[PDB]
């Protein structure tokens, strides 16, 4: 078991773009069409501003609307920064819906509703 210590080899994985894998859980089940997202750097945005556009994307694949999510028993997602930090917040209660953040610090996120 030996890995590169200095150099390795050339790579072309969305070089220049910020990729961020997204996950979701339903009743304990894991998504099957999981994928990654891309966004610009050095830019701030409102959590509610983005989520508003994301909800329309997840509602089309999950079929869950603002009325359905309300019927859910629980809704929480964990956020993972690029530094390796972790913060789980309930979707039902947007505490950052009135805050500004950038994807440049976002590494990955996993939603959990049931």
């Amino acid at each position: 078991g030996s890995t590169d210590s200095n150099n390795g080899y050339k790579e072309l994985t969305m070089d220049g773009k910020h990729t961020v894998p997204y996950t979701i859980s339903v009743d304990g089940i894991t998504a099957l069409h999981r994928t990654y997202f891309v966004f610009p750097e050095n830019k701030k945005v409102l959590y509610q501003e983005i989520d508003s556009k994301v909800k329309n994307e997840l509602a089309s694949q999950r079929g869950v609307t603002t009325e359905k999510i309300n019927n859910a028993q629980t809704a929480t997602y964990t956020l993972t920064l690029n530094d390796g930090n972790k913060k789980v917040v309930n979707l039902k209660k947007n505490d950052d819906a009135k805050n500004s953040i950038d994807p440049s610090t976002i590494k990955q996120i996993q939603i959990v509703v049931k």
